[PDB]
């Protein structure tokens, strides 16, 4: 909540206030009312899989499972996980390849410069989500217009979509939830709408911010760019390392104590806010001796997608988009470079998810 804990003056450093708090320990009391800040890798994994911590902000919209606990969460989670099938994953991977290639085709057709956010980083994830939800070609413009806005207009869209899927089932996930998931009870229109919007909202800004902040960082770290571009077989490690290092979720992952409890030696009253700082945890020097950006590091676990029963439902889609997107940009925009000085690129401090507002780039 205090801005000291939110603001990141630069993608390369942990916010000084956080560094300060983490010196008092990996689960540390701070003041909002005391809340606790988790900055240790092993302790963050503990809290995120400890059942004494809730995702319900208040207890201590139907189908909005991100703020539910088991067993209500489990119902929805099982249904969505059920519908992330190998067929769906395979078809979405191909669609993602086509999406990223189309946006790069458009950028090359248009000139030798572009704002990467406008032309690539927002379009790619919104189109991905179109394909996931079953939005028809002729409705993407409208979906993109709305998506920018940032219910009830958007809520009206998903209602229409839902009604269309009940009448006319396709292979999308909303169709799957209606017709194929053996749901019982059957999902209401309201639940389907909130699920659809949850997927949009969880996957849009996050994926966009990884795509733009990642290119921003690589543009400033020529040895790292050259590694991604020149060794395409290590795209999977590169993406893990970008996920860990950029830590776009900000100011972190929130939980709320269900009851008075003791954790890592702290005495936390029921209701208290506990926040896992993704960027601090992902640079825990007790776990990564050298936590600097290194795209040659073999893949190991991080917290960028969280952990436990709520860990990112979309993480495989997100990975496929980042793997396909970063590789497509670096392969196809020759000598890609910033078109302004790096210090002039505006970062998103005054918003939740960290990233960039705009990213002017050029190529030959
Ligand atoms: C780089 C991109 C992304 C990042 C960093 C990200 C990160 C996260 C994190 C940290 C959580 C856990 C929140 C918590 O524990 O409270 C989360 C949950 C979630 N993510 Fe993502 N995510 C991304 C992309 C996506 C995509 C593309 C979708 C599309 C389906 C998506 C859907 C979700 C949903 C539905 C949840 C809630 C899961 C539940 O509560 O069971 N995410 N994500």
């Amino acid at each position: 909540l205090p801005p000291e804990f939110v603001r990141r003056e630069d993608p390369f450093h942990v916010p000084p206030a956080l560094v300060a708090v983490s010196e008092r320990g990996p689960v540390a009391r701070a003041t909002l009312d005391p809340f606790w800040l988790v900055s240790g890798y092993e302790e963050a994994r503990a809290v995120l899989s400890d059942p004494r911590f809730s995702s319900d902000r208040f207890q201590y919209r139907a189908g909005s499972f991100i703020n539910m606990d088991p067993p209500e969460h489990t119902r929805y989670r099982k249904l969505l996980t059920g519908q992330f099938t190998v067929r769906r994953i395979r078809e979405l991977g191909a669609r993602i390849d086509e999406i990223v290639a189309g946006r790069v085709d458009a950028m090359l057709a248009g000139g030798t410069t572009a704002d990467l956010m406008t032309e690539f980083a927002f379009p790619a994830p919104s189109l991905m989500i179109c394909e996931l939800l079953g939005v028809r070609y002729e409705d993407r413009a409208e979906f993109q217009q709305r998506a920018s806005a940032l219910a009830d207009a958007l809520r009206a869209f998903m209602q229409a979509l839902v009604t269309d899927k009940r009448a006319n089932p396709a292979g999308d996930i909303i169709s799957g939830l209606i017709h194929h998931a053996g749901a019982d009870p059957a999902l209401t229109d309201d639940e389907l709408i909130n699920i659809a919007n949850l997927l949009l909202i969880a996957g849009y800004d996050t994926t966009a911010s990884m795509l733009g902040l990642g290119i921003f960082v690589l543009l400033q770290r020529p040895a790292q760019l050259a590694t991604l571009r020149d060794d395409p077989s290590r795209i999977a490690d590169a993406v893990e390392e970008l996920l860990r290092y950029l830590s776009v979720v900000n100011p972190g992952i929130f939980r709320f104590a269900k009851e008075d409890l003791e954790f890592a030696g702290e005495h936390i009253p029921a209701g208290s806010t506990v926040v896992v700082s993704v960027v601090a945890t992902n640079r825990d020097a007790r776990h990564w001796p050298d936590p600097d950006l290194d795209l040659t590091r073999p893949r190991g676990p991080h917290l960028a997608f969280g952990h436990g029963v709520h860990q990112c439902l979309g993480q495989q889609l997100a990975r496929m988009e980042m793997q396909a997107g970063y590789a497509e940009l670096l392969r196809r925009l020759p000598n890609v470079r910033l078109a302004v000085p790096p210090e002039e690129v505006p970062l998103r401090n005054d918003m939740l998810t960290y990233g960039v507002h705009s990213l002017p780039i050029a190529w030959d």
